[PDB]
RNA sequence: GGUCAAUUUGAAACAAUACAGAGAUGAUCAGCGGUUCCCCUGGAUGAACCGUUUUACAAAGAGAC
């Protein structure tokens, strides 16, 4: 997709012009997918952004430049460099935190995007529009690098071709193997070098701190390779012997995989004493992360940070599971929460099987 | 009992939390088959539910034939 390339800015209109006001003047422009009206700094005038279904919707736009709307000469153009890409601002902070940053260095906001976490609960940046390449130019300068809550914040003018490389890019590239069934005495990194470099380039070893100090039975660790061929070729060594020890080697899975299989695990659960201790509310955002849910069970509900043992997500049924600690508190909550409000909006409380009912009623 | 097998355990998931939009994903939430409900006059939908393809190793094993 390209969002920017149908995308206009208009400056100018009148104080009183409105969403609804905006999409009657351009609508004969073409189809409309989406439109923002935002106050000018001193409240004089209002900015749009609207978003086409397609380019010629947004040449047409541009037509309506130095026209006349109420006696307001409105100017429009194609949004260019005035998008920000930002990452690493705190987990609980939300479009209005974001927006008031920008507030603070008096830059207008146009739109403020945040990803879907349906497939990754960890996901979070952030894309926003402003009104000039010279206000994203001020963020970038006021805001990158900024620390917040003890993140540092990355505020950068949006291109993805110039995104950088994760840490972790080496298992999301399929370069890092993980070696499973070590014996204490094989978990040695000299021996792992010495029985794996014939592969390729050895980049990194990663061994998890405590397992031979805690005389574990079988133990892992893992490796990662320069280049994929190698690690995929490391596979052979799966069911090889090392010493006596019949050994496990795979391509190391990426968290969000094993978050959800986690979730599955819970999901068909029939353990009575683990499926009390916990409640779902529904329905959720699925741009709604478990931090902000933590902090609206602490900030709103007052609940203690230490009654919740884990918040997962279950976004393919619109909820989250609250895993508290017992439950007795667990029902108090199942309770309370049912029809408080989240983020403006009422919310239910109930089992798993209440929230797939819920869901299943809504398709 | 003899094969089949919810799950539990051996057991440690490291690597920096983030790190490029539903523009995301690996059955991670997939494909196919099959009964049900919805709405027509055997059909057309959508959804749910049930099986088959898929799955590192090892020990144990509710419950099934």
């Amino acid at each position: 997709r390209n969002r920017e390339l149908t995308t206009v800015l208009v400056k100018n209109l009148p104080k009183s012009y409105n969403q609804n006001k905006v999409y009657k003047y351009f609508k004969h422009c073409g189809p409309i997918i989406h439109v923002d009206v935002a106050d000018s700094l001193k409240k004089n005038f209002r900015f749009a952004r609207i978003e086409f279904a397609r380019y010629d919707g947004a040449l047409a736009a541009i037509t309506k430049t130095h026209k006349v709307v109420g006696q307001n000469e409105i100017i429009v153009s194609h949004l260019t460099e005035c998008t920000l890409w930002m990452t690493n601002f705190p987990p609980s902070y939300t479009q209005r935190n974001i927006r008031d940053l920008l507030q603070d260095i008096n830059v207008v906001a146009l739109s403020i995007r945040l990803p879907s976490l349906r497939f990754n609960t960890s996901r979070r940046f952030a894309y926003i529009d402003v009104t000039s390449k010279e206000d994203a130019r001020y963020c970038v300068e006021k805001l990158n690098g900024l620390k917040i809550e003890g993140y540092t914040l990355v505020t950068k003018v949006s291109n993805p071709l110039e995104k950088s490389k994760r840490t972790d890019s080496a298992t999301l590239e399929g370069r890092e193997i993980m070696i499973r069934n070590l014996s204490t005495e094989l978990l040695d990194e000299n021996l792992l070098r010495e029985s794996f470099e014939g592969f390729g380039s050895i980049e990194k070893i990663n061994i998890p701190a405590g397992q031979k100090e805690h005389s574990f039975n079988n133990c892992c660790a893992f490796m990662v390779f320069e280049n994929k061929d190698s690690a995929e070729r490391a596979l052979q060594m799966n069911r090889s012997l090392l010493g006596n020890r019949e050994i496990s080697v795979s391509l190391a899975d990426k968290k969000p995989f094993l978050e959800r299989n986690e979730v599955k695990r819970l999901l068909a659960s029939r353990n009575s004493k683990e499926l009390e201790t916990l409640i779902c509310l529904f329905p959720l955002s699925d741009k709604v992360s478990p931090s902000l849910i933590c902090q609206f069970l602490q900030e709103e509900i007052h609940i203690n940070e230490k009654d919740i043992r884990k918040i997962l997500l279950v976004s393919d049924f619109n909820g989250a599971i609250i895993i508290f600690r017992d439950s007795k508190f667990a029902a108090k909550m199942l309770m309370i929460l049912n029809g408080s409000q989240f983020q403006g909006k009422v919310i239910r409380s109930g089992t798993i099987n209440d929230m797939k009912r819920y869901y299943n009623n809504q398709q």
